[PDB]
């Protein structure tokens, strides 16, 4: 698939499922479009939430909400959310995977794109 | 609140970094706060800003792609940005450290009670 | 079983024909072959995937990123990125481990299914 | 011209009291105890600074993660944390090691400046 965004829980060492993530497109005057949304879901390797679309040339923004995850463990994280915001520059046909390894106090977000 | 952002390319403090921030208005949307840029000299690595730090819903933004433009390399992400809530539990002592390379960074917040 | 990926954070994209040597621990600084190769890449396969089945035990994955390195004309800060642990401690489990790798540093995560 | 930082990704803190033995590649390619400490916590010099003084060759740094967790009750991945690397190849140069850590991952940077 052209889009695979990852979200693992790095105290656990497992995907983190339930997690939902916001997929927006760039527009005038700094207007964000929806461009698709979900829940992490897993079955084997796949451990995140993919969309079909392709990436035309813009840029995009890709919201997680990793408040609401650590809540439900009890926890008030440091940060409100994880935000991944990008230029798909390569108007090619490319492949984006996008990981956010998540921690209370710590995130890190790491994009793999590759061109089949 | 300060921070700290490391050039994992270079094995060095990232140089010269722009970084600006944002207070959340009543409308769920950003208002200014503070600026400056990561400024260098011997351990003094990051941006330390001298601004009083009022309870609220914070965002901090560091202009990694400018960055990494000017090094040649073109980057995946347009900035890297950590929205907080700052004090709504008493003085805090904040320290944001960034690690960045072109395609992929981390930001980890060190909490410290004043 | 064992999945390790490589990926390069200045690039954006999985290092490939990097060398993988995993062992097992014996005794105090003895180490058992386990499996070993190269990262191969096609399609979504960016890593070096074993047939082996660990044991419980102490593993050692060896990742020569120095190699991989100097074949850019980059002298690297790592000599390579070792990562040891302990597995199926409690029981058969399929482990992921992702090393991210940039001139001065490199990560490594472990995901561990069911 | 060693230092060892440590940081708590999931206390959002320093990794205080966190062991750090470094080693130096020995003439027969072997492991020669190098120096000892303890990431030490005083103003925010938090990780642990070492008297001793290198000449150009290969070097050793482990730290003692698993212990770390496990003080916390938490059963870490890693048996522990480690960089190796190569010092001094071109001039005596200052270096501080960062790691970031959490239970099932970790990362360790380089921080080389030129006395």
């Amino acid at each position: 698939c052209p889009l695979m965004v990852k979200v693992l829980d790095a105290v656990r060492g497992s995907p983190a499922i339930n997690v939902a993530v916001h997929v927006f497109r760039k527009a005038a005057d700094d207007t964000w479009e929806p461009f698709a949304s979900g829940k992490t879901s897993e079955s084997s390797d796949s451990h995140g939430l993919t969309t079909e679309e392709e990436f035309v040339e813009g840029i995009y923004k890709v919201e997680i909400d990793t408040k609401s995850y650590w809540k439900a463990l009890g926890i008030s994280p440091f940060h409100e959310h994880a935000e991944v915001v990008f230029t798909a520059n390569d108007s090619g046909p490319r492949r984006y995977t996008i990981a956010a390894l998540l921690s209370p106090y710590s995130y890190s977000t790491t994009a793999v794109v590759t061109n089949p």
